[PDB]
C-alpha cells in the first residue's frame, strides 16, 4: 500500500537522518510504498552535520516528493542580514549559550549557499495526504516558531489546539517531540517524533508512516550510531552540553 | 468583470463595516461582480459593536461565499476559558490599559456564543484567486498574531516576507493597515487597508477589490459617521481613549 513519510527535527544529526532514509528504503521491500516525503524542522541548528544533511534531502527531493519546512532554529540562520560577515548577532538572542555556540557554527558552515536554501524554506505545510487535507508547522498554530504542543495532554487540551485549523483532516507538528496522533471532534494532532533531536536518553530516530488511504499512523524506530557524533562534536570544538544532548536529551 | 472584496481589521466598528458593505452593494449595481469575500482580522475587540459585527458577518455568510479568520483581539478573548465567569485574565496581559476595557467588555458582551464564534475561526486563508493560489495571515508569516508587517518599504522588504510563502501568488495580511500593493520576484504582499481601525486621522472605511483574473487590486475608501460610535463609546462607559484613537488613529 502507500504511505506518506513524515520526518521532524534532524536538527543537523546527519547520521540519524541516514539510518532513517535507510529504514525507509527496507521498508519498501516489506510491502510499503512511500509517494512522497514530509519533513519538518529542525533541518539543522544542533548537531554538526548542516551542510551532509541539506545535502541528503536535496538528493532525495530529485528522485521523490519531498516537501520541507523550516523549525525554530533553521529560522535564527534564516533570518540574519544575507551580506552579514559573521554570525555575531546569535550573541544577543536569548538562548542558552551552547545554542549561540552551534547556531554560530551552522551559520558558518552552511555558507551563503546552505543559508540562502534555508530562506527558501517554506514555513507552513499544506497538502494532502490521500484525499485528506492536512496543515503542518513546526511549533503550534497559534505561534509557528515559538509555540509548543505538548505531548501526554488530555484530548481536550489537542481539541483546542486543532479548532483553528478544523478545516483539516490532520495537523502535523514537530514540537511535541514524541510520536503523538490524538483524534479529536476536530481532527487529529500528530507528531512524528524526532529524527536527530534526542528528547531523553536512548534515542532512536524516530518518524512516521501513515496510510493514504485510511490517515492511520504507525511510528518507527531505528537506532544510529551516537558515538561518531560525539566524535564530530568534539572535533569540531563544540559544547560539551550537546554531547550531553546527545545522550541525555534535551528541549528546542 | 469578477473580484473578490478583501477586507480587514473591523476591530468591532460596526458602521464602519456597514459603510463598506453598502459600498459593495452600489458597486455591484454598478456592473462588479462580487464572486467572494476574504475578512481578515481584527472582527472585534476596540470598538463597541462586536455582536452586531458579528451578525452582519454571519448573515452575509448565508447568501455570499464568506471566508474569515481571526486576528490578535480575537485570539485574545478566544484563547480564554469556554467556562470562565469573567474576562478578569486579561488583566495580567501585558496589553495597553484601554484594550483591557474593550477587550472585556467584548468578553461579557460576546456571551457564551459570541466567544465561540470566534472560536471556530481559522487562523490561516488558503484559497485560490481563480488560478492563482493565495494565502492569508493577520500579522505576518514569520508571526501570525504579533507580527507587523510595514507600508511604504523598499520592495526588497517585502521579498524577504514574501520568500517563505512564495508558493502562492498572492500575500493578504491585515498588519499594515494601509492600501498595500507590492510585487515582488516571489509573488504579491498585499493589504487591504482598514475597515474600522483608524490608523490616522480622517479615517475613511477602506478595503480591495481584487480581479479574479489579472489580479489587480483596486482600493476602496468609504466615509461612515464617527459621532454615533463616539456616543456608543460615552455611553458604554469605555475609555477616552478609544475616542482619540477613533478621530487620531492608535495602533494594533
Ligand atoms: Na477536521
Ligand atoms: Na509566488
Amino acid at each position: 500500500m502507500v504511505y506518506v513519510a513524515v520526518l521532524a527535527n534532524i536538527a543537523g544529526n546527519f547520521p540519524a537522518l541516514t539510518a532513517a532514509l535507510e529504514k525507509i528504503e527496507e521498508l519498501k521491500e516489506e510491502g510499503y510504498e512511500i509517494e512522497k516525503y514530509y519533513i519538518l524542522g529542525n533541518i539543522v541548528g544542533l548537531f554538526p552535520y548542516p551542510r551532509e544533511v541539506i545535502e541528503a534531502i536535496k538528493n532525495l527531493a530529485k528522485t521523490s516528493n519531498v516537501k520541507v519546512i523550516r523549525g525554530k532554529y533553521d529560522q535564527l540562520i534564516a533570518m540574519s542580514d544575507p551580506h552579514a560577515g559573521d554570525p555575531k548577532y546569535i550573541d544577543k538572542l536569548e538562548i542558552p549559550d551552547h545554542l549561540k555556540a552551534t547556531l554560530k557554527y551552522t551559520w558558518e558552515k552552511l555558507g551563503h549557499e546552505g543559508r540562502e536554501y534555508l530562506r527558501d524554506l517554506p514555513i507552513y505545510l499544506v497538502d494532502k495526504i490521500g484525499k485528506n487535507e492536512i496543515f503542518g508547522v513546526y511549533g503550534s498554530p497559534v505561534n509557528p516558531f515559538d509555540g509548543e504542543i505538548l505531548p501526554d495532554q488530555p484530548t481536550s487540551y489537542y481539541e483546542a489546539i486543532m479548532r483553528p485549523v478544523k478545516e483539516y483532516e490532520m495537523l502535523l507538528v514537530a514540537s511535541p517531540r514524541y510520536p503523538l496522533d490524538a483524534m479529536t471532534m476536530y481532527g487529529r494532532v500528530v507528531c512524528p517524533g524526532s529524527i536527530g533531536f534526542p528528547p531523553a536518553r536512548e534515542h532512536k530516530a524516530t518518524f512516521a508512516l501513515v496510510d493514504a488511504e485510511t490517515l492511520k499512523v504507525k511510528f518507527i524506530e531505528v537506532e544510529y550510531d551516537k558515538k561518531i557524533i560525539e566524535d564530530r562534536i568534539k572535533l569540531e570544538k563544540l559544547p560539551e552540553e550537546v554531547i550531553k544532548i546527545l545522550y541525555h536529551g534535551g528541549k528546542a
